[PDB]
């Protein structure tokens, strides 16, 4: 029999291990020869595995690279202009890799060039509230200063945006042991901690879903008309560079000026964490100088797109996608994900060779240039947007399979909650002490839901990964799952985007038996299997009704911190609660009809109502000043691209509203966003009413 | 048997005559009690006729009305401030209507208030080229002048926009006998010509598809958040008023300054048609003064929405819609259309009572406030946009059934061309001398296609009617048909928007036997019947491929007027011609599959490909500065809302390009629009490829 159990049983830990090893022996940086060769290998193997077609889709997009003959570094410079301390030119390579070529040195992708010189200010995590504290409470002015910020808490592009708006002339990012060194664990190669010479690479764009900075709205194909650099989307205006904590200590140890305002500003180094500006007494004439010479370059990238044609509904697409490009070896990010995709394709192909086909078409994607701003997935979705919005059932992401070994993490649309619960009850837990128990049981025990007894936590989607275009731009139901750490006893994982993130890291310290990888392959592959084969799409609209109420209560509570203004400007949430009530009632009736109807037209009318329900939350006018974030219920937080925000239009209208100089205008915009949200909820509800 | 012939045979001229009489006895101005009562009558009768549901959909939108106790008028004023001549306060009412209440006096809807005083400049039709001629060739400056323009050639809102950009402080519109008095025909009530006291009402907005000026993007429902007036969409900034040619003659006869530049600037009055500014010698100290006191008022409007549920595909909608509100009696516009809709509903209902149902759902609409800017259709489409874009098969408009008695006029998407040809070959011609011949034969004979022997002329859709939101915003295949005049021996019809447009006008002078109305009911009702019942949707994608080539040749020829700039800036149309070639090849292959496949999934996949093909030409970012015109192949001309323009993004980028001060920037934008057009054509083509 060809059923889900047949698909799941064919998946093997040993295969995933073999593929991870195969994918992580050399760097696969976006736009390089090595990553094009890997794309060709994947393409050939997916054909071998049995897919109906496997093509490369290429685009020419803006990338960023250091200059090989003019290296980036930071100095402390004395009053004579002598550089008395320099940060490192590269991370010491790990054992046995000291002769590997083409390891990109640490840099911040898309930094402009410059050599700014000035006094340091320490800005903690460079979050919106950190800058509020500096400027409003401490009266410290960042204008014309170089800021030094620790990585963690929020997406690094938001840090740079915040520094730039505070008037900084450059940004130094560093990894503090407080955030990247777990107590009692050794650093790499003897443990999974970050060594003092380790450095986190990463892009610092603020694209807001645009894709390639030069071609917002349209694929970067052969005849594309490109914006000039000065009109490009999302580039930083000040130089930026990342360093490790050995180098950070040398920059922080001399800092003077004001003391940290409280303990939440202090990391784990043996330094005062003074905010500045500048150094203490004896060193007051010394300055910090950056030397950045990286160049932005339009470069070709390649996605691999594999098709497994559906037997009954070939014009309905379930997409499993994850990226292939890495900063260096990609031991976790992304190859732990890509190896899982590879084994899933292999398993689906095994069944296909025996004569089986899924009910709906499955598309498999190996995305390029994710690390430079989700570029490969976004350009391909721009090219194919008409097909995706009329045919896209669901998108399941497949980046890093593991960031810990403690329990499952799932972030997804409410439409998938019931699917995920049901699937995990049928899978075996890989956890020690839970042998013979379900993954649902171990997950629910280790990560309880904050609101419901006997249910596990499932989070809303944020961004910072390839599902962004499908979910927040196009309104296609999306999900993701991976193994994670215990958040209570622990900021991602310490070796993230460093040369030390290797095959050996995973095989020695994360998942020696590859059983967590296998469990994640079962979850991602099982979700895809059910989405692509279930007669009735496995979405429960009633789960959306429950969360919409929770989010409406949440936004109303935020507004209710300002009761006098709500009275003065007549700010009512009545329409939003009415829409949510109507959605609840209509969804309940639709569910009854869905349970109560071989008449393939009613079924398909009803599958179309299920498929277009996520689509109904899209506003074609987009959110204010963010035209590619169109989903009215969810958008990436304007303060942290990684976090999702609910009712983002109202949330941003209320944020820091007490500091707006024209309260009538500000509260008018709150009321406008309430209207847009109530209207969109009611409109989505009405897509589930009887059609005529 | 219940087939198309049964539907068509049930339609009766005598019924249409009865309904027109019934609809035209009192004024039905949008927002008035009388028009709400008519909505309730229509609703009750459509239920009686047998529709499954018939509801009113109401909205609160910005309307405009004169002040009943402070009338609008224009004066000539002498140097002492004495008003020595005043324009009329109302049109002399027609025989037997001299005691009818609530006839709105002539006014321009949405004019601001004011009493500007100044020297006249005559600007011909106030077209873009008329202003070019004044400013560039004649060196005449309109700044601070009152302009007088004749109606005709272009939409009156474009005239006002053009006057406003030339710096005018007010606009007087008038009907010249050259454009509204056919030689050898008597004026009303003795013929169908415009009398000297007759005046054309009409709105002067520039909405660019926005709908209600206060709520662009969202329905004007009970909780809507409204823009303030100063931020409203499309309102004119200078006062505007319309007059008849008896009054115009008194204003023009004294004009001095420069002579008309040529004969194309001269109408038919016994005046010099001097351009001005100002009056000749003896009258040089006299001025013109406007007195406008109309008020914009948020007012409730009501659409009637009737549903005839489909038997097999109830989630696919074919819409027949036309407006019900009129300036006065609406003898032609719109009641000649609404009476035809009414008889069509009656006929469909007769078949339904005998047990028949169409394959797909048919929606019937009586729109309100069309005359004030397509407000009723646009608000309802904003409310229902998610349902319409995923379920909308086609929209057939149904305004004025007759504007002449010579031959058929059809404007529609290329997807309907074959449907229209085939249907008209099965209908009888109503024309004298063609008895026993088909409508196709009489139409083709009287209105030959400019490019193909033995085919009739079918025009592209412009705007200025209720199909605009469905076609140019939402990308739903749209069409319209009516009887028209001989354009060779004749500017609409003379009595348009005047008190004289009555039942008697139609019954005495246009269509005494109601046979032209009946033929138009057959065409509109037959199109709806085929769209709603044909197993395979009656769209031929190959007809789109043929026109796309014609439009690409046309736009390339415009650009080729500037060969040096094309060389300098490397402006190539190669990508657009490549996309059109690919569309042609793919459409041809799709047509073969469509001919070559009871497997209801392949059929529906293929009906969905047909339905979403018009949809594929929508760009969600819209055209430059016109976000509600999203169709990349067609938009209303930026110089004349009534006319359609093909490849409007490229057309507007090339328009008057030799007068742009930064040619590099201007030609860059031409190249951007070529890229957007080539990409959209290729993307639409690819929706017709095999789906997997
Ligand atoms: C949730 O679903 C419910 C339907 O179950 C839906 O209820 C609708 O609410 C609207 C807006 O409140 C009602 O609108 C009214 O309609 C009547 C005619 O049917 C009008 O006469 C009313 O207007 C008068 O009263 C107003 C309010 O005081 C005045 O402002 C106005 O000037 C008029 O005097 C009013 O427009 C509508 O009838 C119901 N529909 C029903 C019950 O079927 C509700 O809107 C949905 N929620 C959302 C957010 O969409
Ligand atoms: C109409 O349909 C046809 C398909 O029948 C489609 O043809 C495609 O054209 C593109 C763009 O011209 C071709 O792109 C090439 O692809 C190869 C790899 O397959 C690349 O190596 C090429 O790049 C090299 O050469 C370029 C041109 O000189 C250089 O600029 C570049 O730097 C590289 O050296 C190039 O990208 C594509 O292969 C075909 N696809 C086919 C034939 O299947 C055409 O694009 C469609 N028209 C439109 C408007 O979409
Ligand atoms: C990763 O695995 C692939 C697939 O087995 C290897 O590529 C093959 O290499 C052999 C021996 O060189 C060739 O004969 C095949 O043509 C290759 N197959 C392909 C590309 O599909 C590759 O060597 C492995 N890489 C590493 C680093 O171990
Ligand atoms: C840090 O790096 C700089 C750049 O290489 C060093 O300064 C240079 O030293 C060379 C050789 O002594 C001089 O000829 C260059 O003119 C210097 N360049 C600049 C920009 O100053 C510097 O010595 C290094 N500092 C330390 C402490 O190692
Ligand atoms: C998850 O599993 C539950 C329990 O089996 C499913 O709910 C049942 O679905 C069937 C089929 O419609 C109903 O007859 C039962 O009444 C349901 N039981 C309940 C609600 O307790 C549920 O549909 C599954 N969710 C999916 C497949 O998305
Ligand atoms: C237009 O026709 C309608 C429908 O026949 C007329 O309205 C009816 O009037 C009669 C007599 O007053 C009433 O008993 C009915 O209740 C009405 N039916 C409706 C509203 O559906 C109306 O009188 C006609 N109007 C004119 C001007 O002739
Ligand atoms: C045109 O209309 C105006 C406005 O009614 C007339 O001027 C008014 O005449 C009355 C009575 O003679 C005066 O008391 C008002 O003060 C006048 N108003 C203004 C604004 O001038 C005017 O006489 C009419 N002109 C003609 C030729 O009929
Ligand atoms: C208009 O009528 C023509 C002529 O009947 C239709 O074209 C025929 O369609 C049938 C059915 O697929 C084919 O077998 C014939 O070969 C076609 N004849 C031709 C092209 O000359 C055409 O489909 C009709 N158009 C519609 C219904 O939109
Ligand atoms: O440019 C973008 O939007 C993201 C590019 C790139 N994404 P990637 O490193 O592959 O994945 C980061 C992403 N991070 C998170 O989901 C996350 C979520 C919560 C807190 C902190 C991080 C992930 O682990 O999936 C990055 O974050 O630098
Ligand atoms: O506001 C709008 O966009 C249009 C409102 C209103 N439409 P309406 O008068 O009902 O119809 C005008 C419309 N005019 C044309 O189609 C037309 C087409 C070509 C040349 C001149 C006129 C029609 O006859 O359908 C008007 O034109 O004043
Ligand atoms: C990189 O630096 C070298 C050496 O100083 C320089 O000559 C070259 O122009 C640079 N490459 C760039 C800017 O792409
Ligand atoms: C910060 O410093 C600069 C002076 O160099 C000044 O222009 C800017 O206005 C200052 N901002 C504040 C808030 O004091
Ligand atoms: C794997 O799990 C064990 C047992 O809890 C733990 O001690 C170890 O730190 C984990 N490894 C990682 C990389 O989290
Ligand atoms: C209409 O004009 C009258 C009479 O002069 C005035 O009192 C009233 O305010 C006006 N109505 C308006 C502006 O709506
Ligand atoms: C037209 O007239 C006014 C003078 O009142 C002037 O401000 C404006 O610049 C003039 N325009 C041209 C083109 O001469
Ligand atoms: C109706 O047709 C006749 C015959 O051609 C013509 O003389 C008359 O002018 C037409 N009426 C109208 C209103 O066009
Ligand atoms: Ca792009
Ligand atoms: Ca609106
Ligand atoms: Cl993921
Ligand atoms: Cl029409
Ligand atoms: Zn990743
Ligand atoms: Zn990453
Ligand atoms: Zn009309
Ligand atoms: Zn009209």
């Amino acid at each position: 029999k060809h059923n889900m159990k047949a698909f799941l049983d064919e998946l093997k830990a040993e295969n995933i291990k073999k593929f991870l090893y195969n994918f992580t022996q050399i760097p696969h940086l976006a736009g390089t020869e090595q990553n094009f060769q890997l794309a060709k290998q994947i393409q050939s193997q997916w054909k071998e595995f049995g897919l109906d077609s496997v093509e490369l889709a290429h685009y020419d997009v803006l990338l960023s690279y250091p200059n090989k003959t003019h290296p980036n570094y930071i100095s402390i410079i004395n009053e004579d202009g002598n550089e008395i301390f320099n940060t490192s030119l590269f991370e010491p390579p790990p054992p046995g890799y000291e002769n590997v070529s083409d390891i990109v040195p640490p840099f911040s992708a898309f930094s402009p060039q410059g050599m700014p010189e000035g006094d340091l200010v320490y800005v903690n995590y460079a979050r919106t509230e950190d800058f509020f504290k500096l400027e409003r409470d401490m009266k410290i002015n960042c204008s014309g200063k170089i800021v030094i910020a620790r990585y963690g808490k929020v997406f690094r592009g938001n840090k740079v945006k915040n520094a730039q708006l505070a008037g900084a002339k450059g940004v130094i990012l560093y990894s503090d042991p407080a955030d990247y060194f777990a107590p009692g664990v050794k650093s790499y190669p003897d443990g999974w901690n970050l060594p003092g010479g380790g450095v986190q690479r990463g892009n610092i764009l603020n694209l807001n879903g645009a894709g390639d900075p030069l071609t917002p709205g349209y694929p970067a194909n052969e005849y594309a008309y490109r914006r000039g650099i000065a009109e490009a989307v999302g580039l930083p205006s000040i130089p930026v560079h990342p360093i490790g904590y050995y180098d950070a200590q040398k920059l922080l140890e001399k800092m003077g000026g004001s003391a940290p305002p409280d303990s939440s500003w202090r990391g784990s180094l043996k330094v005062p964490y003074n905010v500045g500006p500048g150094f203490t007494g004896n060193f007051s004439t010394q300055k910090v100088k950056m030397h950045i010479h990286s160049t932005n370059e339009v470069t070709r990238i390649y996605n691999v797109i594999g098709t497994l044609r559906g037997a009954v509904e070939p014009d309905r697409y379930v997409i499993l996608g994850g990226h292939r490009d890495s900063w260096v070896f990609g031991g976790i990010d992304p190859q732990s994900g890509a190896a899982v995709v590879h084994e899933i394709v292999r398993s689906f192909g095994t069944l296909k060779k025996e004569g089986w086909r899924p009910r709906r078409t499955i598309l498999f994607a190996s995305w390029d240039a994710e690390e430079f701003g989700l570029l490969g997935s976004t350009e391909w979705a721009e090219e194919n947007s008409r097909l995706l919005q009329e045919r896209g059932v669901a998108y399941i992401n497949a980046d890093s399979s593991i960031e810990g070994n403690y329990t499952l993490r799932v972030d997804c649309t409410p439409l998938m909650y019931s699917l995920v619960h049901n699937l995990t009850k049928e899978l075996k837990s890989p956890d020690e002490g839970f042998e013979g128990k379900s993954l649902y049981e171990s997950w629910t025990k280790k990560s309880p839901s904050p609101e419901f007894s006997g249910m596990p936590r499932i989070s809303k989607l944020g961004s910072g990964n390839d599902f962004e275009v499908f979910f927040q731009r196009l309104g296609i139901a999306s999900g993701r799952a991976r193994y994670t750490k215990n958040w209570e006893t622990n900021s991602g994982y310490p070796l993230y985007h460093s040369v030390y993130e290797t095959y050996e890291l995973v095989e020695k310290f994360y998942d020696p038996m590859f059983k967590y990888h296998l469990t994640v392959a079962q979850v991602r592959g099982g979700m895809v299997f059910e989405l692509a084969n279930s007669i009735v799409l496995p979405f429960d609209c009633r789960d959306y009704a429950v969360v919409l109420r929770k989010y409406a209560d949440k936004i109303y509570s935020i507004s209710m911190k300002h009761p006098q203004e709500m009275k003065t400007y007549s700010v009512s949430f009545d329409s939003l609660f009415s829409a949510v009530k109507n959605f609840t009632e209509i969804a309940s009736k639709f569910s009854e009809r869905l349970q109560d109807f071989s008449n393939p037209i009613v079924l398909r009318m009803m599958n179309d109502q299920l498929m277009f329900l996520e689509r109904a939350f899209i506003d074609p006018l987009g959110l204010p000043d963010r035209p590619f974030y169109r989903h009215v219920i969810y958008a990436p937080s304007s303060h942290n691209k990684y976090a999702g925000e609910s009712f983002p239009g109202i949330y941003d209208a209320l944020f820091d509203i007490e500091s707006k100089v024209d309260p009538s205008k500000a509260w008018g915009e709150v009321k406008r966003q309430i209207y847009v949200a109530a209207f969109t909820v009611q409109a989505a509800a009405e897509t589930l009413s009887e059609v005529a």
